[PDB]
């Protein structure tokens, strides 16, 4: 029984991570085999931000301009290479603490851990979700940029996430392991700014069948709705709309707890319209939307109570 | 910016779950050194435990399989000694917290670490965790320089889902028995320091629209405060709470009187953090720590 925000064990990551230090910045890299990812950005001044051309900063810069700290221990760089907005420093040593990995990019919905590092050491885990609007709601200072987002399922790391800015309203911006960044964001210091942000419909509905799963039903109703209907409740709201798809995915959370998902989703359109009228549902007074359909079946019991 | 229940780095600890069984039952162990901790309850606990012998416990420590040379009892923890010591035993100390203080939970299941989160003993002496059936054994930790402090380990969930454990010397935190009885967890309160501390957090961050020009006496505050179930709030608690006021400028009985209009007219409508309840789960040097 309980609920909590989870986080993977972050173990696999620490052997990972490490200093990268180019004039007078200093940020964190990511060490996979004999190469060491980390945001482009490591090379610019704060001048440079305005409007930097990367490929004119890089062509100026050879191997030992790089420094790379494992732990107490220096690594040469070999090689450097720019993908896209992402740093890749070849090493002359592999990690022995490499684990098994891939690079994933997700959709906005999804959850992570993030390992907040300073230094390359790290301080910190928690668990998060790429939000609509494609911005993350961190907890970064200064120093924090090359911080990896990962999923730990089974005994391989895909990595989803690298750190790279913090935006005007205090949300966070970054890039998949193959520098691409998540939304429409750009590595430059310029007026950008996070779009609307909406509530993830999918997850709040998999956050009520875990309360359910775990004894509660304050919140249900003798009501059923079409998915239309919904979506029409929903978007005055500001809730992501509820697709096919997301009904689909709900399917095994529905069989386990015998609630059908459109009889889930006008309870939903319920609490939204009367609020909790002093009750919390799993601990919460406000309804949750950063744990998914596949993260409730992972925490909570196959036997609902 | 932002502000998250963050846990440790759960590495160091990773590095010492095994796995334990012994007859039908399967729990989790912390290896240390040439020493496997889990509690006793694996097994008049005497009596019961005379009739083992040291091959009776299968200890699993990933795909090896352990040799148990000895076994001891001390209070509600089981002591296995093994002929290997772990190679990755970090720098260790077994300490034993007070309510109101923090952990981070390593979660396991078949010596197999599967999520890690943080929370506080509450001043009930229990903890609400997240564990299901095989997660006895998981441990609580506190990492201070390069230093895991062992704190808790998991023994058990009472009828209202909260968790009940000992410290790693198997002292039980709470009036708990390690056996199937009537036990309940008494009625709880929230922690007073904690949410002050977390209220900093929150003017740090930019949210201050609770503060207000009033100040209060410590004795008015307290017999607000008991009221409402909350902790009383000691001069310890505002000398502790020092450091945030001389960087925020607000003096602690400041922010208390914030805290007293918050629970006599609610929040109305607005959020704190993302959150519309008053958060207790954050120590004055978490805040500390984590805006640092
Ligand atoms: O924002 C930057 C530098 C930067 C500026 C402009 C563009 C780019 Cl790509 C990078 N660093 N970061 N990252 N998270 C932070 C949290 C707090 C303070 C600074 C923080
Ligand atoms: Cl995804």
């Amino acid at each position: 029984s309980g609920f909590r925000k989870m986080a993977f064990p972050s173990g696999k990551v620490e052997g990972c991570m490490v200093q990268v230090t180019c004039g007078t910045t200093t940020l964190n890299g990511l060490w996979l085999d004999d190469v060491v990812y980390c945001p482009r950005h490591v090379i610019c001044t704060s001048e440079d931000m305005l409007n930097p051309n990367y490929e004119d900063l890089l062509i100026r810069k050879s191997n030992h301009n790089f420094l790379v700290q494992a732990g107490n221990v220096q690594l040469r760089v070999i090689g450097h290479s720019m993908q896209n907005c992402v740093l890749k420093l070849k090493v002359d040593t592999a990690n022995p603490k490499t684990p098994k990995y891939k690079f994933v990019r997700i959709q906005p919905g999804q959850t992570f851990s993030v390992l907040a590092c300073y230094n390359g050491s790290p301080s910190g885990v928690y668990q998060c979700a790429m939000r609509p609007n494609f911005t993350i709601k961190g907890s970064f200072l200064n120093g924090s940029c090359g911080s990896v987002g990962f999923n730990i399922d089974y005994d391989c790391v895909s990595f989803c996430y690298m750190h790279h800015m913090e935006l005007p309203t205090g949300v966070h911006a970054g890039t998949d392991l193959e520098g691409n960044f998540y939304g429409p964001f750009v590595d430059r210091q310029t007026a950008q700014a996070a779009g609307t942000d909406t509530t993830i419909t999918v997850n709040v509905l998999a956050w009520l069948y875990a309360a359910v799963i775990n004894g509660d039903r304050w919140f249900l109703n003798r009501f059923t709705t079409t998915l239309n209907d919904f979506n029409l409740v929903a978007m005055k709201y500001n809730y992501e709309p509820l697709t096919q798809d997301h009904v689909d995915i709900l399917g095994p959370l529905s069989a386990q707890t015998g609630i059908a998902v459109l009889d889930m989703c006008a309870s939903l359109k319920e609490l939204l319209q009367n609020g909790m009228n002093g009750r919390t549902i799993l601990g919460s007074a406000l309804l949750e939307d950063e744990f998914t359909p596949f993260d409730v079946v992972r925490q909570c019991s196959g036997v609902t109570f």
